[PDB]
Formats: structure tokens, C-alpha cells, sequence
């Protein structure tokens, strides 16, 4: 009932890049208001909006860039590139403002043009490829790039490239301190699948036996086996498998409606005070769903939130309204 | 140099209002990179939009909320309200929806629709006034619902709530801690002054001789005694000298046009991958003009950064495009006589 605010971290930052991670893990308590949840259940989110350009990928364009410079993958007179029209591209601008790097960003002119005006303010050059093309279209301009200038290009390869996987050996260690040695079950939505194999790498070697949770679109289930189709839930669903993606890793892979993973992010910034974004719904639908289960009483679990609801203004996200008391929207949420 | 991130918080937060304050402090290099600036003095940033909401108003709506529910200001049946179209509505609504109380916030109807939306989304009730009315309207809204139902409203008032200047007490707190000590000049550019007075009146307390340095719009120098004028630095320059202002704590106070405090801002985001938003560009230009000072060699110059250029992209800020290399760009906003 006494309210502590954070105390000073005794620390001063070297550039912007040093205040990536060590994302504050927080217990929610509106949402889990279910007779059916016990009260000793836990269920932490974990805030990765909390890093410097307010998404879990800073991590990722953090360690890739740097750990290519100190391969010499990247070298001066190098410039980066990546096609992306996510949180990735700003990731990658804001490392490569911190060391000195160009930064190409493709993406179509169809695309994210808040995120465009971001990335320009970093100083990136953005290659805008035609709309009807999508991302495929971008990846296209991206290669046609590479074999026209040899030599000159870094690719980031944020699918494909472990760097991504291995900044959230961080992200684990950070979840095992914060809870003790405590957690039991951790619930992620898969992207690129950074996040879920590298947090999963990690705490298997504290603990095997921790239950990992990947969480994807219903509407394009892709690790369960499913098409990819169309959805609604940005950051996610990317259509494929990653090539970082390791299936041995992951316990078991929960699918969320578009519809539901809105209705959730909804839920949470009116019952919590916590503003995530639609991944996070997502997510924190699986989660409260494990919260539930009788063999989970007791446990520790914790969930990843992406990315803040701010990014997502110009989606739909916050346009439908819900009907109900909380307990009826909650109720609506984990049933059926 | 090794490039370390940041440790784990070993700490389990009970809601999000823990996670407010503890901001980080973070050394400028790229746009420090000028002839007049030495080597050793020090001119770091404290990025306030580390705070859950991204602003600096998360300390203010905070403690307003919970210092009148310690009081007996703010009780189970009362409402809270105010007239802003700020971050410290955003502030509110986050404060509210965790402490359980209804928030109703007040501004023109054409004005920040998107921040709007972030309250709405909170599940704040808003009220929105005549366009052309302006702030003057939504206040005016306000005191006639307050008028009207006596009793059921507390009005968290901003510009004449000492819990907003205590509230910067633990920013002070942070920065001597952060510092060790060290800390020789803060600069913070001034809205409500909550944050200008309330470092200022603990710092004071740890070491004689710690400059404050209050930021205004040249458009609007109304802490120096100039008249209102409209300007373009969103956050700062309310046109009037709030009441919680102390002036006895400010030793300089540093005019900044708007459109140098923009172009600082986009020269922090390009050369030091730091994206601070308008008023941040403001104290930034201001602590780099300080620390060209000779008296100002090898001091510990420390600057609030109130908010994130995200929050801006509708704005002018990253529209307009300056030509030039990074040198050509700080010599120009370095320039004046």
C-alpha cells in the first residue's frame, strides 16, 4: 500500500546504447482478477519498451551491429542495410547514429511512413520500393543492391542471423535475477523468434524444465504447421519459419485471434495502467490462459511485452470499443 | 570502447508506478564535438522519457494522486480532473487506472488528437472544448463543472501544486547520486517549474555553488519579464509565471528561439542516436552554450530531457531538413553574439 518509486541507478551512461536492457518485470493484477486464477499465481510482464527507442529490438540492432564491427563484419566505409519496416529498422538506426554507420532501411513506400519520418530523423536513407511489391519487393532492392555494389553492404539478416537469438541471453539472465531463480513458465510472441529461443537457450542452462511458450497468430499459424495468412498482429506472424528458429526449445506454441490479442492490449492498459501494443495482447492472452490451468497453481509466470500501444495510434487497436464489466470482458477473453 | 548494457533491476515491481523515476543520466558526445566546448567538462542528459509513459509528467501525476490520497485530498467517491493537453493528462490517466480513480481531462477539441487517444485508451472521460476557445476554454469547462458539482472533483492544478516541485526532489536525488556528487549545472527548460525548483531547492541543500539554469522561448520570456508570444516549443513557455516558480533558486535564465531548439533536437538524434523532443532541444542548446563558457572548463553540466521526439512526428520538428555536415550544423546553433 505504500507506493516506492525506482531509485537512482547510480550510474552514467556512455552513449545511448548502454541503457538497452535490464527492462523493469512488473505483476499485473487487473487482469488476473479471476476467481479461477489463485492467488498465488504469478504473472509478471516484462517491459521491453522500457529500452531507449521503446522496443525489444533495440537489443537485437544493438548486438548485431556491434558484434559485426567487433567481427569485422562491418568495417569502415561499410554501410548497413536491412529491409524491415519494423521496429527492427529503428533499431538499427539508432546503433548506427551511435557508431558512426550509414543505415539503408528498404521497405514498400506502401509502408509505416511514421516509422519512415523515425528513421529518417536518425539520418538512415530509406529505399522506398513499390507498394504492390510488399516486403518481398524490398528484400528484391535489397539483393539487386548487394550484387551491384560487392563489398560495400552489411545485411543485417535479422532472421537468420544469431546475433539476434544471442542478445537475449541478456533478456534471460535478466528474468532469472528479477524472479530469483523463481520463474516456471515464459510466454513470448514470435517475430523473428530472437526473443523465445534466446530466452530459452539461457534459462535452460539455469533450469531445464522451465516451461517456454511461443505465441502466434490463429489466423497465420506457421509454427504449429499452419499457411501463412493474413492477420492483424503486428510485430508478428512473419509467415515462415525463422532460420534462428531452434523448435526443440520451445514447450509448447499457443495461437491468438488478431481479434482477441486487440481485445486483450485493450484490457490491459484500462485494468493495469500498462500501455503495451498488440503483440503484447497477444502474449498476455496466452499467459492469463496458462495462469488458469490447475497444474500451473503457485507458479511464476512471466510474460514479454514487446513494444508500448503509443507505436499503434494509427492502427485500430484502440478504435473498437468493448462492451462489459471487467469481469465480462475477461470472462469473454478465456472462454471459447 | 567496451559497450556494456544495462544490469538487471533485481527488483519485481507491484505495478507500474514503481517502475516511475530512476532515470538514466547519459554523457552527449557528437553534438559536444566543437571547438569552443573542452575536452573535460562533462555535458550529460537525463532522459525523462525513461518514465512507463515516456515523459517527465509520470513523477507529477504520481505524486499529485498519491500525495491527495495520503492527505485525504483525493477519496473513494471523488473524481479527478484537469485542464491539459500535455503529458501530464497522459500522467493522470496512468495514476488513475492504477489507483483506481475516474480521470476527466480537459482541452480544445482540435488539439492533440493523438494524445487523446492515449487517454481514452486509459479509460479517461474527455472533455473537449471549442477549438478556437483554446486553453482558456477547457479551464473554463473545468471551473464551471467544479462550480457545479462541489465536492466531487479534485483538480490536480499543475501550475500551483507543490506536490509536482516536491515530486523533483528524487530527481535531485538521482542526479547527485548519479553524479557523486559532482554535479556543477542543471539546466531544465520550464513549464510548470516543477522540475527547475524542485531539483534546485534540494540540491541547494547538498553543495553551495550548483548553477540552475531555467530555458525559456525567446517568443515568449515571460521569466524574464518579456511579454507572452506565441512560439513553437511544445511543453515549455505556458505564458504566464506559474505559482509554484521560485525565483530566489533560478541564478540564470536562458532564452531559446524555437527554431534553434528544433534544430538541436534533430542534431541530438542524428549525432548522438538520442531522439529527445522540443523543450529537450531547448536545454540541450542552452547546456551546450553553457559549456562553452571558460569558468564552465571541466564542470559536470547535467540537462532534462522532458520527452521523446516520438511524440512529435506530426509536429514541424523533423520536416524541415538542414543541409550541412554535424560541424557546420553545431557552429551554426552555437553562433550567436
Amino acid at each position: 500500500e505504500q507506493i516506492s518509486i525506482s531509485s537512482p541507478r547510480k550510474r552514467i551512461y556512455h552513449n545511448i546504447l548502454e541503457t538497452i536492457g535490464g527492462t523493469p518485470l512488473v505483476e499485473l493484477h487487473g487482469v488476473t482478477e479471476h476467481p479461477r486464477i489463485k492467488k498465488g499465481t504469478r504473472i509478471l510482464v516484462k517491459l521491453e519498451y522500457f529500452n531507449p527507442m521503446s522496443s525489444v529490438k533495440d537489443r537485437v540492432g544493438f548486438n548485431i551491429v556491434y558484434q559485426a564491427i567487433k567481427d569485422g563484419r562491418l568495417k569502415p566505409g561499410m554501410e548497413i542495410i536491412e529491409s524491415t519496416s519494423g521496429n527492427t529498422g529503428i533499431a538499427l538506426c539508432q546503433a548506427g547514429a551511435v557508431f558512426g554507420y550509414r543505415v539503408n532501411i528498404a521497405m514498400p513506400s506502401t509502408m509505416s511512413v511514421e516509422r519512415q519520418m523515425i528513421m529518417k530523423a536518425f539520418g538512415a536513407e530509406l529505399i522506398l520500393t513499390e507498394g504492390k511489391k510488399g516486403m518481398p519487393g524490398a528484400i528484391e532492392e535489397v539483393n539487386k543492391m548487394i550484387k551491384e555494389n560487392p563489398g560495400k553492404y552489411f545485411v543485417a539478416n535479422q532472421f537468420g542471423n544469431p546475433d539476434n537469438t544471442a542478445a537475449h541471453h541478456y533478456t534471460a539472465n535478466e528474468i532469472w535475477e528479477d524472479t530469483d531463480g523463481e520463474v516456471d513458465i515464459v510466454v513470448s510472441a514470435v517475430g523473428t523468434s530472437g526473443t523465445v529461443i534466446g530466452v530459452a537457450e539461457k534459462l535452460k542452462e539455469k533450469k531445464k524444465g522451465i516451461k517456454i511458450i511461443a505465441v502466434e497468430p490463429e489466423e497465420s499459424a506457421v509454427l504449429e504447421g499452419k499457411a501463412k495468412g493474413p492477420h492483424g498482429i503486428q510485430g508478428i506472424g512473419a509467415g515462415f519459419i525463422p532460420d534462428i528458429y531452434k523448435k526443440e526449445f520451445v514447450d509448447e506454441i499457443i495461437p491468438i485471434k488478431t481479434q482477441d490479442a486487440w481485445k486483450m492490449a485493450r484490457a490491459v492498459v484500462k485494468y493495469d495502467g500498462i500501455m503495451c501494443g498488440m503483440s503484447s495482447g497477444a502474449a498476455i492472452l496466452a499467459g492469463l490462459k496458462e495462469a488458469e490451468k490447475p497444474e500451473n497453481e503457485g507458479k511464476t509466470i512471466v510474460i514479454i511485452v514487446p513494444s508500448c500501444g503509443e507505436r499503434y495510434l494509427s492502427t485500430d487497436l484502440y478504435k473498437i470499443k468493448d462492451e462489459g464489466t471487467k469481469i465480462q470482458i475477461l470472462d469473454s477473453l478465456l472462454n471459447e
